[PDB]
């Protein structure tokens, strides 16, 4: 049916990186059950609102398929629900600061007791072990910490914060991969496990090349393919030059490919006034051919100097201007239509606005609009994985503590004790 | 015992996406075979190479924990082979250009036919059912299709793509989640199921808050917290002040928090000559009183503009402007460690260099190195997920077709059948 159809969660998310998780996980079938704070909840709920007192988009597109119940956790009554709660989870999810699930009295060690099958699921800034695991980690960074601002921006400017979430939108993903494996192992041992995301880690799996790169750098004293390489082209805010005879740690790139496929960013028709009138161009080998018909070169077809990465090399940036000059009367999206006729990797920079409204992302179930008929319909990101048996069902964020009295209705309680927690402030 | 032992995986991925899912698969305990092309392989192998005629670090950094069998699947041989391997394999794994692996026989519905165990996962550039479904695309391709060039950079530049493989190693481990979750719903319905990640996909839901924030802005005309939302700071082409009153898509915001917690990126001490020498300093709303107190200006505790969010979102850059002087004569651990005591979200720029070479991450297996008895040792990512039952141990990734014959010989083909293929030139 779902993936995770009869999976118990007890969410204990805030913010962005455990709520992604716990989110997706929903998305593919889980009964999630988000705990939050009472009178206030996740903090999200009030960050960014673009209507008053109504739940933000920033919680909203974080929190859907999920139930809300308000709890005080420093009360002797709460700890006893929570017990209860766990003793039918399958999965806890918590992204608190360090220690603070802990000094609770829910160590571990105390939750294999309660429940000897319930997977324990953390996002933190640092891993357990780290001279910094006691930090705590927002976005950015976290972006700092894992070297991706460092290799991200451009050779004279500072170190760049990618607006891709990096931080915690991806170490919930990571987060989601544990738990899936976790689930894996379960189905062989009958035992729950503890399994941790750090930030950083997350981070540094995506910026894997860039390790590569430190490695190349250090071993060979060049990368010549990366702009500073390049000559005459890149120079420091002093107009110094930036080269290799001088770096010792992987640099800004600007636009650069990244990987063995050189690549630029080029202006098409439209880029003074429009911010993204851009098309990526990337210069894959085995279509060096086709990329001289189609910018009227056929002398550089058999020329060693153009025809090989090795004789480009020291030239990139001499070609990416010039085929950029064949672009100015063209926008994005012809020019992405005129290199789809040779086969050559081009593409439009999609904007925001482009995205949100586009057909095919809605058709293909990525951007989803939310029946939300409290606080109006909304987008979303669905799903990014598509499966051949199953489509997930989007329903709309809780309010907060809307389904308190129903969540503790199915722990056997009845009105006369779910009256007492309300009064006692428990709930 | 680790969570994908027994778990067979016949993968015909090559480039970065599909390899790092397998890899991360393999160091999960995941028996990897990974098909490639006679006589050359996988791509990355002679991509970027330190040495000549050795096997690059593109290629070792996401092919450990693998085996390799060369295979021509356009023989009849090939397919013969590839048949009996898919009945052996729980999980396929592929990234070849769109209906590429239909073209050589073998669709979704053969694979059933074949195996009705085995799941298929697939990484594309767009999704099916996507007017760009056709599509062939590579890292910074996605990452302009996805939304995050558009949004990453600055508002006086252009798109800038991401250090981080938002693309590549990042729709991998989307697939991987795509992938196990199919491992759980295979336990009931005990049948395998096609799953597919489009890269677009994948970056558009690590841009899950630039969505947010187009709706935001479509619904209010306005993003407060954006640096364009300041009064006198920005500017553009030719020397206005920037405005939202015409900007109808979300704009880039440089060094900006991104989220509800503000921020930018400080220079520190040597940031001339060391292009890292950086930090990030957030400004939390709870952590506002320890702030205070450093800044050496105790003023902005009482003041009513300064103690609110709603009040501090009109000189944003004001404060970030001065208390950046105050970095000067200090570097980032000690401007770090000047603000760890108040446990102020603020943290160094790490480069990759020190990355690579960081005590901490090699102690909590983040950073590994590869015992490499062939090429020479080097470093890796290792797994981001840390378990309390077992740890991934990483081995050597493979010369190309180093195990064809050991693997021809675990289908029951003798030694003259094997000698036939070498002939034959399938392997
Ligand atoms: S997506 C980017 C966010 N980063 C992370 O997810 C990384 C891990 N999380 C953190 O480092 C922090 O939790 C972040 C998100 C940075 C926020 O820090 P805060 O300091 O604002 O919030 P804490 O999680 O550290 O919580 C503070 C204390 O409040 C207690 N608490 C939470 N919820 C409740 C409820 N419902 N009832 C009673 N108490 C509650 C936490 O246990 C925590 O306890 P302390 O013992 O005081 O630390
Ligand atoms: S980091 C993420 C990079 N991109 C992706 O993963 C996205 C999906 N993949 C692609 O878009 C392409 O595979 C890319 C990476 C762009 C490479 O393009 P190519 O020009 O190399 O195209 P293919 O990889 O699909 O390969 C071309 C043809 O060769 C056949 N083939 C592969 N391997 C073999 C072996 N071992 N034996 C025989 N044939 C083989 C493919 O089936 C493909 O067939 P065509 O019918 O000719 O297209
Ligand atoms: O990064 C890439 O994908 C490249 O350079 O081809
Ligand atoms: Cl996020
Ligand atoms: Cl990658």
């Amino acid at each position: 049916t779902k993936p995770l159809d009869g999976i118990n969660v007890l969410d204990f998310t805030h913010v962005a990186a455990g709520p992604a998780c716990t989110q997706m996980m929903g998305f593919l079938g889980a009964n999630v059950i988000k705990i939050e704070r009472r009178g206030s909840g996740d903090m999200t709920r009030g960050w960014l609102q673009d209507k008053p007192n109504v739940d933000s988009l920033y919680f909203t597109m974080f929190n859907c398929n999920k139930r809300s119940i308000e709890l005080d956790m420093k009360t002797p009554e709460g700890k006893e629900l929570l017990e209860q709660m766990i003793k039918k989870a399958d999965v806890m999810v918590e992204n608190f600061g360090p220690g603070a699930l802990d000094r609770m009295g829910f160590t571990w060690e105390y939750i294999q007791e309660l429940n000897p099958r319930v997977i324990l699921a953390s996002v933190k800034g640092y891993a357990e072990g780290h001279a910094n695991e006691h930090l705590k980690v927002y976005e950015n960074v976290a972006q700092c910490s894992g070297g991706a601002a460092a290799t991200t921006g451009f050779w004279d400017g500072p170190p760049t914060v990618s607006g891709a979430a990096l931080g915690d939108s991806n170490s919930g993903m990571h987060l989601m991969i544990g738990i899936l494996a976790a689930l894996e192992i379960r189905h062989k041992t009958g035992r729950g496990q503890k399994v941790a995301v750090a930030m950083q880690d997350a981070v540094l799996n995506l910026v894997r090349i860039k390790l590569r790169d430190q490695q190349r750098l250090e071993r060979t004293g060049i990368l010549a393919e990366y702009p500073q390489a390049q000559p005459n082209f890149a120079f420091d805010r002093d107009g110094n030059p930036l080269s290799f005879d001088n770096i010792t740690s992987v640099p800004r790139g600007g636009n650069a490919g990244g990987g063995g496929q050189p690549g630029w960013m080029l202006k098409c028709k439209g880029w003074e006034t429009d911010a993204d009138s851009y098309v990526y161009f990337t210069i894959a080998a085995n279509m060096w051919p086709q990329i001289c018909d189609m910018i009227d070169k056929p002398e550089w077809k058999d020329d060693p100097a153009y025809n090989t990465f090795e004789g480009r090399v020291d030239k990139l940036m001499d070609i990416f201007s010039f085929i950029e000059t064949k672009f100015a009367d063209k926008d994005k999206f012809e020019v992405t239509e005129w290199a789809a006729q040779y086969g050559i990797p081009c593409g439009p920079v999609m904007s925001m606005k482009e995205l949100a409204h586009d057909p095919s992302l809605q058709k293909v179930g990525t951007v989803v609009e939310v029946v939300d008929e409290i606080r109006g319909n909304h987008l979303t990101v669905g799903a990014p994985f598509k499966f051949s048996g199953f489509q997930p069902e989007i329903t709309r964020a809780p309010l907060l503590g809307e389904h308190t009295d129903e969540v503790l209705k199915e722990l056997g309680l009845d009105d006369a004790k779910i009256k007492e927690l309300h009064a006692k402030q428990v709930v």
